[PDB]
Formats: C-alpha cells, sequence, structure tokens
C-alpha cells in the first residue's frame, strides 16, 4: 500500500496473510486473502500459478504484523488449492485472477470466528457500488514502487470506485480492461496498492453492508498518474465461487 495509513488485525479481521515455504525451510510472503466462510479464504490465481502446490502454503488470520505471531492469530495449511481454470495473463490484464483456498489448522479445523477473526460478506448478482464509492483496500504490499521490502505492519488505504468507460480510455487502460474487472483509485494518485497487495481485498459499503467488492489483481506501476488498480469484480464470480466451495 502506498501512503494511507497502518493499521492492525482487529480493523480488518476478515484479511488472510498467505506465505510460501520454500525448499531449506525459509518462509516467504505471498499475497493477501479474505476469509468469505471458516474454511474458505479467497484470493488472485496469479499468486499461485507458478508453484500450484498447496502443501507450500502457509494461511495467517488475526495477524498483524508481517514477522511476530499477533496476539489471537490463527495458523492453517491449505487442504485445497482452486485455481480458475481460465486464468491467464497478458502484459498487464490478468483474467480470471481469482482463487479459493480451503484452510484447515493441523488438527483438521476451520477458522473460529474471534475479535481479530472474522469473515467478509460476498456481494449480490448485478449489485456493486456505484462509481464514485469510497471503498478500502488493506495488505502488506510495498509502500513504494522502488522498495524491494515489504513493510512489518499491515497498511491500509481508501481509494475511489472507477467506472468501466472511463477505465477503457486511451490513457487508461483501453480495451485491456474488461466489463469482469473493476477500476479504484485515489483521484490525486498519492495513493493505492501495489505488488504485494495481490489477493488482498477491497472492502465497499454497500447498503450499510461491508462488502467483499474487489480483490486485488493488477497495476501499471503504483499510484501512477491514469493507472487505477485493478480488482477482479467479485459479483461477476458468484456463481464460480458457489460452485466451487461447495
Ligand atoms: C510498480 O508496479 C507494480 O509493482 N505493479 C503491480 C505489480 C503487481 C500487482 C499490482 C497490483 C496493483 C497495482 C496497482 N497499481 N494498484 C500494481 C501492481
Amino acid at each position: 500500500i502506498i501512503g494511507g495509513e497502518f493499521t492492525t488485525i482487529e480493523n480488518q479481521p476478515w484479511f488472510a496473510a498467505i506465505y510460501r515455504r520454500h525448499r531449506g525451510g525459509s518462509v516467504t510472503y505471498v499475497c493477501g486473502g479474505s476469509l468469505i466462510s471458516p474454511c474458505w479464504v479467497i484470493s488472485a490465481t496469479h499468486c499461485f500459478i507458478d508453484y500450484p502446490k498447496k502443501e507450500d502454503y502457509i494461511v495467517y488470520l488475526g495477524r498483524s504484523r508481517l514477522n511476530s505471531n499477533t496476539q489471537g492469530e490463527m495458523k492453517f495449511e491449505v487442504e485445497n488449492l482452486i485455481l480458475h481454470k481460465d486464468y491467464s495473463a497478458d502484459t498487464l490484464a490478468h483474467h480470471n485472477d481469482i482463487a479459493l483456498l480451503k484452510i484447515r489448522s493441523k488438527e483438521g479445523r476451520c477458522a473460529q470466528p474471534s475479535r481479530t477473526i472474522q469473515t467478509i460478506a460476498l456481494p449480490s448478482m448485478y449489485n456493486d457500488p456505484q462509481f464514485g464509492t469510497s471503498c478500502e483496500i488493506t495488505g502488506f504490499g510495498k509502500e513504494q514502487s522502488t522498495d524491494y521490502l515489504y513493510p512489518e505492519q499491515l497498511k491500509m488505504t481508501v481509494v475511489k470506485l472507477i467506472s468501466h468507460r472511463e477505465c477503457q480510455q486511451p490513457h487508461y487502460y483501453g480495451s485491456e480492461v474488461t466489463t469482469k474487472m473493476l477500476c479504484a483509485a485515489d483521484p490525486q494518485w498519492k495513493t493505492d496498492s501495489c505488488q504485494g497487495d495481490s489477493g488482498g481485498p477491497l472492502v465497499c459499503s454497500l447498503q450499510g453492508r461491508m462488502t467483499l467488492t474487489g480483490i486485488v489483481s493488477w497495476g501499471r506501476g503504483c499510484a501512477l498518474k491514469d493507472k487505477p488498480g485493478v480488482y477482479t469484480r467479485v459479483s461477476h464470480f458468484l456463481p464460480w465461487i458457489r460452485s466451487h466451495t461447495k
């Protein structure tokens, strides 16, 4: 997250921190995710496509820091790694950038809701917020495009949804951004999601309900003028989510 504010997991309790175990035992941060039901975390296929082995992943819930075992946090392994069959990546655009991770503790249990671990509601069909709506993003992603390290403390920011017609403008993304993708950015281009924030939530309050409207997917640079953050539009994927969580 470029700009914005440092936060804690109690403010973003649906946030899942996803890591990968390498040969030799080193563990590195991969992507963010969102808890949609006790056994299920939703993220982006691009985070996993190159290492599609469920055994490699570690998922934390209730974790506020990149290298601290936050009081009340829960550690999980991945029982099922479901990637979208029609996923693909162009130079910029990522297609069907959605993945499901069925989580399980070493004891075989799913998440136990608490003050720091909570689910996030899915949107309803054909009901996304109007353009101009303010939504929040959360992640352990880069604080500056030129950084190589990720921030130790969890960050959040607020961005505004951008219409498909605006995002398809020539100086924006043209025909590279599709109706299955949602654009969002800061009108002043000072704050945004960045590399490392992928798979994380774009949460919008709609009709008084906090909803998982998007999943961080892609973007040209970070907080770059006329280059919004591009998010998987969760409402389009409701039949796929329902079918793959059954
Ligand atoms: C410096 O360019 C990047 O690091 N871009 C990005 C790489 C990987 C994922 C990204 C996701 C969102 C964005 C964005 N601009 N919001 C940018 C991303």
